[PDB]
C-alpha cells in the first residue's frame, strides 16, 4: 500500500508519501509564517504546496491519504466550509465561564478547559449571539481533509475529544446535542477509517488516483505517538524535547483534572499521558549544546552524585505534581560541572519514573517498554540514568516524525491497536 501523510504543525506542515511494499518514502516541507491575518489561506496554500512538491510518478500510485492538525485549533464556517471568523488557535483561551460548560460534559472532562474547542464554541457563541445551525465547527485537520474529499461536518474522536466528545461511549451527551450548539458539532468517525473519495477535480489537478481515498485524521501528538508503531499495552513513548512528553499505552482510561491528565480513545485500547514543565529546556539555560555533550562524555550513571534537584525552567509545576508555585531546586551546585549535570540529568529522570509511576497509580497498565523521542533521547548517560530508575527496557524509537505516523494511520488504521 502508498498512503499519504500530512503534518500540521505550529510553525509549518510537514508531508510524507510513504510506501510499505519496498520500504522507500519522500519528505518534503513548508514552513509558516510567524505572522498572518488569513490563516484559512495559509493553510491551504500549504496543503497545495505540499501535493505539488510530490513527485508525478509518487502521486500518480497513492491510495490513501490522512491528516493530522494541533489539537485546539478551530474554526467556525458555513456550510459549504468558509470560515466566517477567523480561527482560534490552540493556545488561545476564552474568557468565558466553565460552568456554563457543567451540564454538557463529565465533571472530569478534557473539554473542561478554557483552551478547550467546546469552551471555544461557547465564546463564539456569545460572541455571535445565535450562531446559525446551517454552519459548523472544525478542527484544523478536518477542515484541511474537507479540502479533499469535500464532506462537512466530518472528525474524528481525536479531535472531537475537547469538543466534548465521549471516545468512552462513542457519542456526545445529549444535553449538548439538544442545545443550540448541537446543530454545528460534527459526526465523528475513528480515526484511519476512509470518510469518501479524493475529489475528481482535485484528483486531475494533482495527477493523483481518482480512486484516492481520505482518512480520517487525528492530532500531532497522537500522530508523533503512532510513528514509533507501539501497540501493546504498557509500550510508552517518552519525548524528551524542550518539555518531557510521556504518552502510555493501558487498556484502561485514566484522568486526572488537577495535573492535566486525560485519556484518549486508540482503537480497543487508550493513550494516556502527561507533560512536565521541566526539559531539555532547563539544560540548555545552563549549557549550550557544545559543551553539552562534552560534559556528558564525562559522567558515570552507575555512581550517584549525591545531587537532588527538580529541574524546573521557572516557577510552576504541571505534572506528576501540580503546584504552581514551586521553584525550580537547582542547589547545592558543585563547580565540577560534570556533577552539576549529572544533577540536571537525575532530576529530569526523577520527573519521568514520578511521572510514569502517577500515571500508573491512576490505573493505567504497567509499564513494559520505553520508546524514546526528542534531543534527549540520542544521550546514553540519560538512557542509562532511565533505565535505572524505571526498571524496564528503553530504546530509541526507530521514526519519530508525526507525518509518518499519520501515513502509517492512512495505510493500516487503528488495526493493531486490538488483542484479537
Amino acid at each position: 500500500v502508498v498512503a499519504l501523510g500530512l503534518d500540521f504543525g505550529t510553525s509549518g506542515a510537514r508531508a510524507i508519501a510513504c510506501d510499505f511494499d519496498s520500504d522507500r518514502s519522500v519528505s518534503v516541507s513548508v514552513t509558516f509564517p510567524k505572522t498572518s491575518q488569513n490563516w484559512p489561506q495559509v493553510w491551504r496554500e500549504a496543503l497545495w504546496q505540499l501535493l505539488t512538491q510530490i513527485p508525478a510518478d509518487w502521486r500518480s500510485r497513492i491510495e490513501r491519504i490522512a491528516i493530522d492538525g494541533t489539537s485546539g485549533t478551530v474554526l467556525l464556517c458555513d456550510r459549504e466550509g468558509q470560515p466566517q471568523t477567523e480561527p482560534l488557535l490552540y493556545n488561545q483561551a476564552c474568557p468565558i465561564d466553565l460552568a456554563d460548560l457543567a451540564d454538557w460534559v463529565p465533571a472530569d472532562h478534557a473539554a473542561l478547559s478554557s483552551t478547550s474547542s467546546l469552551a471555544k464554541l461557547w465564546f463564539w457563541q456569545q460572541q455571535f449571539g445565535a450562531l446559525p445551525p446551517d454552519w459548523q465547527i472544525l478542527a484544523q485537520a478536518d477542515w484541511l481533509s474537507l479540502q479533499l474529499h469535500g464532506c462537512s461536518q466530518q472528525s474524528d474522536y481525536h479531535n472531537a475529544l475537547k469538543l466534548g466528545y465521549s471516545p468512552d461511549r462513542e457519542r456526545f451527551s445529549k444535553n449538548l446535542l439538544d442545545s443550540e450548539l448541537g446543530a454545528l458539532l460534527p459526526v465523528v468517525h475513528e480515526p484511519g477509517v476512509a470518510i469518501g473519495p479524493i475529489l475528481p477535480a482535485i484528483a486531475q489537478e494533482f495527477g493523483l488516483s481518482p480512486d484516492c481515498q481520505i482518512c480520517a485524521g487525528t492530532t500531532a501528538s497522537i500522530a508523533a505517538f503512532l510513528a514509533s508503531g507501539a501497540h501493546q499495552p504498557g509500550e510508552a513513548v517518552t519525548s524528551l524535547g524542550s518539555t518531557i512528553v510521556l504518552k502510555l499505552l493501558s487498556q484502561v482510561a485514566v484522568s486526572d483534572r488537577l495535573t492535566g491528565v486525560y485519556s484518549h480513545k486508540l482503537g480497543g485500547y487508550w493513550l494516556t499521558g502527561g507533560a512536565s514543565n521541566c526539559g531539555g529546556a532547563t539544560l540548555r539555560q545552563f549549557f549550550p549544546d557544545t559543551e553539552l555533550e562534552s560534559l556528558s562524555c564525562q559522567i558515570d550513571p552507575t555512581k550517584k552524585s549525591g545531587l537532588d534537584y527538580y529541574p524546573l525552567p521557572s516557577r510552576g509545576e504541571r505534572f506528576p505534581i501540580a503546584d504552581p508555585d514551586r521553584l525550580p531546586q537547582l542547589e547545592p551546585r558543585p563547580e565540577n560541572p560534570v556533577q552539576f549535570l549529572q544533577g540536571l540529568l537525575e532530576g529530569l529522570t526523577q520527573v519521568e519514573t514520578l511521572g510514569y509511576q502517577r500515571l500508573q497509580d491512576l490505573g493505567a497498565t504497567p509499564l513494559k517498554r520505553i520508546w524514546t523521542a526528542g534531543g534527549g533521547a540520542k544521550n546514553a548517560v540519560w538512557q542509562q540514568l532511565r533505565q535505572q530508575a524505571i526498571g524496564v527496557p528503553i530504546a530509541i524509537a526507530p521514526n519519530t516524525e508525526a507525518a509518518f505516523g499519520t501515513a502509517r494511520l492512512a495505510a493500516f488504521g487503528l488495526a493493531a491497536f486490538h488483542s484479537a
